């Protein structure tokens, strides 16, 4: 549950469509389609008219956001079982279906944007898929280095598989015909990152406000997910409280920082100011892999977690407003 | 937050105490000071804790209303918080997001859990690894579905220093800790909680935020130290074929839909799907995993609480308690 | 804001069309878009309008997932505190959503509520009671709160009122009354009563103000654009009586459980319905007969998630048995 | 139903006491418990309670963490509500339905009038008829647009033990009264609350629940015995010719915009107008007058939602934040 904006989605997977109604997001934000058709395009190729696109239907006026609800509607184009009585477990899957995480990619666009216009920027990349691994990546050390997460992500963007050494696709485009050949699926991990977050984002006095908890509902409400770490995560359970530890710096011209970013970002239940670093497993899907496209979504989930943090410090209604309190704040940060 | 319950924390560490006021808990429950500082213990014991319930219990039973508790403080996020809420004396936070907030939650946890026994609905939990020190035995996590084996890992895990469920390697880990704190150094550890004949059908798919595994997640993860959760194997399922994941269903007369394996965690597409719901939970090193364990027992409670009662409604334990008998004649007979 | 069902109503009055969301309805309710564009209809006539349903619905029932309604603005081809507050140079912008045109999405989520509601014998309805200084002097005895039959039964003759007032034989004399006051610059507000039949006792609870009935529908009908003043029962006249005067005295009776002789209460004690038929009296100041639509809508949306919260359920034939249970529980309590 | 705030009180009528926790009330606010009891005690009056802060406040001050307050019960409808929780013995319902809890709701109004305070926003009410007598002078409802007057009545009402804007007419309203318990008869009351000093912009137009009059109208209605709620002229106004009722629009180089009336209550289209707020509210006879004791309740309800509306629009976690942003807010305010 969000604590400012709000958002709900709806739509079967062999429907008329997919809609979607954000409700938060300030006014005379500047907003187009493409922008989120961009986002839809990337989880479309994740998977391995046909191109999904998003039509605005209320809330954008000159290319402006109103500060009214934005409506969104994505055309399906192509056009549990328990619980719900349904003998038929298609009503289930229908809705179930990853084809509702194309409207919270959607919702997500949205925030991405909104998160932009403050310099902050979510990424993500793949780290595995099935046993393969990125073992280049095996060091996490980058997750105190925002150059780097940013690098992989832009390499992601040129890989088929969005891995971040695109040399690599056609080694992994190997085994992985080489497992389906055997009539098997594969499941993935994925890292999405957020930079230039500042410290105070996310609350330690009561539990559903720690920035961490929310993260986590985010990521593993994305269907398959069975696992989420926030930065070193389980392999951080078992060192040393020293080889964990992010040493605290200081700089007249920077304010405190951290030398390393075992953290993922975030102590205490609030923003580190450093990345926020989050890792992603995703189960082998049913009996086309689909870690690359669950990355993007990752990316859209984390956004919304961040744009609605960061709207529940800030508060405002229009742009104009909000970047004045974010501007008061870093300085505030800055010289504490 | 929650679907259907409703409960607020409050108290700083060094304080006169902590305060909780938890609404929703159905009216005819019985429920007593003992049950609820029993589980205090058992958290202190992890690493003299007492509740007093100020309203909702009449009798020996709730009344319907908002059961107030309070803590009694018998001694009577840092930086960033301080950052955050412009605090310059720094022991403003820190006295806030001390661990010490977390008997808050047990005692919340604590009413939740005698709500769930009313349904058969157990819930436990064991350390399966304290820094580099791993219960080799909990390696093959084939027990997921067997709910004997998890309820007695949980009982001897009640007669370890350390809640493993092997008391007799106490000593072997002990010897480890001690050396560790040789040196200048702290651990972190792994525990494993579980809730066993939990109904198929709580939580829902319809919408991202009511999908069971996200609310364990995040009150799990909201847990002090807490930086990593899985739902069943985790990230080794993300390794695995799907094959080696899948748990296959299976059906018998009177038994039910039921599953051959449980490698998902006793839930599927967002919702519980009858099998022991298992949750992994990682803790960084700030030893106190054995303290955490209990805790990650409180929200495991809270959230399935909350989600039993969102699914079946009612004021009154009467009322809920026929109503989870049809649901689940239906779920079997389906 | 409500305790089961979740919705979100998005949409400029001249944009492209209104749009909305509505979580919670259970799985297998008989659903069709002609039940929705007949209380859309209901409302332009309080004063086409066709709402298509996008998704939660197959097979003419309801799947339980979320549904989505679409209200085309088929002619596709207040304002200063909105303005400052949005930073809205263009007044424009802060009208279109600020718009009455908007209850129109309600109306269209309302009516959804209302199917769900008839499967459970509870009716909605409304007239309207006055309009300016001229006010329909059969109803000013308000001692028909207590009598379901003549509430359904001015509900009907509004049906067949150009104004919906209960006596469609004063028609003449309102619409005459109205021309005069427009014949002048100036405009007229009006009362409507709103009221639901056959809700059990219990629905909405005294254990926290945010969750007494009377607090959720005051929210309900306030938010209606124009609304001013909300009563529930007699309302400020109760506030003028003594004690004995207002008060409903409890009945009982073998074959009909507890019940009260009179109505002042407006169906409300407590904080809980009390099992007299709802009663809320509503005030539009000048810029009626389409706001009592609306009213019927908002109602039938809090009652809707005040019942579902007491029973739960996924599916209807799950929720029904719940509510049997529960009212065989009332009766013989 | 709160946005911002949060808050849950508990306790039973003759319990042990009365248990309340306020969440969201901005860092480095004073607040001591006086300001609270002072509260209770008008309360109590209206027919000593006091209150004891359990955590939130260290040397006078907030500390940013949730706010728990015991209120002592020193001492140490009901059909409707036995049926729903099945409860045999009534006195299970009477015990928390009892109009007792709103001490616990005056306690919590009290922290948020405190916060009001420090931006210049002051609360209060009066009663305006008991029985079926009314105090004639406020039949015009001409004062709803003057601050002055509103706030005068307020303190004249401090002076009656029926808190009516007269004081001399009280031995005339005690006899009347007196007469009526006679022949053994209860009185109902109407009184209205006011608050100076908001801003425009509180409260939205975008989605119903967003809108202030309607937030207004449930804190309120939820009070026991109030059977009815205005916003400004209510009823009255739906009477009115349009002409009669709106109130015109005017500008002026300081404090730009302002109205020339305030029929609306200072709520137009579910947004604060800068004018004062008043609600009018209607309590039916107790059982089968605490009328004076029922505007000190509004008055706390009608603070808890302004703070929590004044929060949602600024946001903040401490209050020299908050203040700042208010500041600025009101800059935009003069000069849009």
């Amino acid at each position: 549950s969000l604590r400012y904006l709000r958002f709900l989605t709806a739509g079967e997977s062999h429907g008329k469509g997919l809609t979607a109604i954000l409700e938060g997001i300030p006014a005379n934000l500047p907003l187009s389609e493409e922008e989120i058709n961009h986002e839809l395009r990337r989880r479309q190729r994740g998977y391995g008219i046909e191109k999904d696109t998003a039509e605005i239907l209320s809330g954008v006026r000159f290319g402006k956001t109103l500060g009214s609800p934005i409506a969104l509607f994505i055309r399906n184009r192509d056009w549990g079982g328990i619980k719900y009585n349904q003998r038929d477990l298609r009503n289930i899957l229908e809705r179930a279906s990853a084809r509702e995480t194309a409207a919270r990619v959607a919702v997500g666009a949205v925030c991405k944007k909104f998160l932009s216009e403050f310099g902050i920027k979510i990424g993500s990349f793949v780290v595995s898929i099935g046993q393969k691994e990125v073992e280049e990546l095996k060091d996490k050390s980058y997750f105190a280095n925002p150059e780097k997460l940013l690098s992989y992500h832009e390499k992601a963007e040129d890989s088929e598989l969005r891995i971040p050494f695109p040399e690599k696709d056609e080694e992994f485009k190997t085994y992985i015909d080489e497992v389906k050949e055997k009539g098997e699926s594969l499941g993935g991990v994925f890292e999405v990152f957020a930079l230039n977050v500042p410290p105070g984002l996310g609350s330690h006095i009561q539990w559903d406000r720690r920035i961490d908890g929310r993260i986590a509902q985010a990521m593993m409400s994305i269907q398959a997910i069975k696992g989420v770490e926030i930065g070193l995560g389980f392999e951080a359970a078992r060192r040393f409280g020293s080889q964990v530890h992010d040493e605290i710096g200081w700089s007249e011209g920077k304010g405190y920082f951290r030398h390393s970013n075992n953290l993922g970002g975030t102590e205490g239940g609030i923003t580190n100011g450093m990345p926020i670093v989050v890792r992603v497993a995703m189960k082998p899907i049913p009996t086309i892999v689909a870690v690359p496209a669950a990355s993007v979504v990752g990316e859209a989930m984390l956004a919304i977690v961040l744009a609605d943090a960061l709207l529940e410090k800030l508060g405002g209604d229009f742009m104009e407003e909000v970047k004045k309190r974010f501007e008061d704040y870093v300085n505030h940060v800055k010289s504490f």
